[PDB]
C-alpha cells in the first residue's frame, strides 16, 4: 500500500473540460453580470487548454440543442482520456427559478458521469467545478471532487466586470500551479486566496469561504501530457 | 504568497479530541453493534491520544450532563490549543428516530465552534469526523470527513469497529505524525473503498472529506 499512490495521467488525451453557462432565467443582465461571466469563462478556457483539456463551452439560453450538448458529452467514449471536469457557471444572486433551475442543471450532470453510467471514466477523477448561486448540492461517487465557490451558509461576492472572486483565483492558482501541485493542495491554496479578499462597498467584515469535497482515491496532478 | 503554508501547530497542546457515541434511541443493541462501537471509541482514544490530543470521550445516554459535557467544551478557552477534533459514532442502521436525532446533535456540535462562537479557534483547524447514520455548511478551517458519501452504502459494524474507523486509525498510526492530513484522509477514501464484505451486499462504501481549510495540515510530534 502506497501514500503516494496517484491518478495514472498517462492517456492519448487529458479529457474534455465542458464549461456550462446557466443563463436561462436570468433577465438583470447588468453590464458587470454578462462582463464577468464572458470573463471567467474566457479565463477559465485558456487555463484549461493549458492543462491539455479539451474545451467544451456551452450555455442553457436554447431549451434544445442544450440535451444535445449533453446527450453528446453522456454518448462520448472517454477511453483515451486522463479525466473529466466540468464546470458550472451562474450569476451571484438570481431569483427563485433561476436558482432552483441550477439545482436540477447540477443534478442533472453529476448524474450522468456516475460511474454506473459512464464506465470509460470508472477510476478516473470526475471533477465539479460549481459556481453556486443564491435564490440541493449532495452529489457525490467514487473518485469524484467536487468544488463550490462557497459553502452552504454562504455570502459570495456579486460578479464584477473582470469575473467573480472564486474563478479569478482559481485560474490564478491553475495557472501558476496548475501543471506542478496535487489539485486538492491548489484548490487548498483557493480556499486562502478567496477567504482572505474583501469588498466605498456596502457590506464590509464579510468573508466568502469555498469548499471543496473529495472521494478521491488518489493524488491527483496535471503534469504536461506527454513524454 | 506560499504554496506550502501550514497551520502554525506550536501551542502549549495540541487541543481536545471529543469522541461523541450516538447511543438514544437506538434500539436492538447486537453483540457486534456494541462491541464495534467501543473498539471504535478505542482505537481512535489511542491513536489521538498518541498525536498529542487529550481526548474526552462521552455519549447521549443520560446526559442531562451531556449538555454538561456539551456546555463545558463550549467554554473552554482553546487559546493555548493547535485545534479541535470532534467525533461522532453511531450505529450502521438505525429506526428513523435515531438518524434524525443524529442529525440535530451534528448541527448543534458543529454549531458550536463556528468562529462566531468559538473566538478561541478563530483560524484553527476544526476538524470533524462523522460517521453517517441511516434511517453540512460549516465555516472557515473546518474539515468535515463523513465514513460514507450521502446516504449511500456503508458496511455494517463488526466485532472489531467499522471500516472506516479502523482504517482510519491504522492511517493515524502509521501516517499520522507525518503526512498532510488531507493527503491521509485520501489513503482512507482508498483504504475503504477497496474493502469488500455476504447477503444483500456486493458493493463497495466510499468515504468524502469537505475541506474548508486555507493551509496545510500535519501533526508532527509536538516538542514537549
Amino acid at each position: 500500500f502506497d501514500p503516494a499512490e496517484k491518478y495514472k495521467m498517462d492517456h492519448r488525451r487529458r479529457g474534455i473540460a465542458l464549461i456550462f453557462n446557466h443563463e436561462r432565467f436570468f433577465w438583470h443582465l447588468t453590464l458587470p453580470e454578462r462582463r464577468g461571466t464572458c470573463a471567467d469563462r474566457d479565463n477559465l478556457t485558456r487555463r484549461f487548454s493549458d492543462l491539455g483539456f479539451e474545451v467544451k463551452c456551452f450555455n442553457d439560453l436554447k431549451a434544445e440543442e442544450l440535451l444535445l450538448k449533453i446527450h453528446e458529452v453522456s454518448t462520448v467514449s472517454h477511453a483515451d482520456a486522463d479525466c473529466f471536469v466540468c464546470v458550472f457557471l451562474s450569476h451571484g444572486e438570481g431569483n427563485h427559478i433561476y436558482a432552483y433551475d441550477a439545482k436540477i442543471e447540477i443534478q442533472t450532470l453529476t448524474g450522468l458521469f456516475k460511474g454506473d453510467k459512464c464506465h470509460s471514466l470508472v477510476g478516473k477523477p470526475k471533477i465539479f467545478i460549481i459556481q453556486a448561486c443564491r435564490g440541493y448540492t449532495l452529489p457525490a461517487g467514487a473518485d469524484f471532487l467536487m468544488c463550490y465557490s462557497v459553502a452552504e451558509g454562504y455570502y459570495s461576492h456579486r460578479e464584477t466586470v473582470n469575473g467573480s472572486w472564486y474563478i479569478q483565483d482559481l485560474c490564478e492558482m491553475l495557472g501558476k500551479y496548475g501543471s506542478s501541485l496535487e489539485f486538492t493542495e491548489l484548490l487548498t491554496l483557493v480556499n486562502r486566496k478567496v477567504s482572505q479578499r474583501r469588498v466605498d462597498p456596502s457590506a464590509i467584515g464579510k468573508k466568502q469561504v469555498p469548499c471543496f469535497a473529495s472521494m478521491l482515491t488518489k493524488k491527483l496532478h496535471f503534469f504536461p501530457k506527454s513524454n
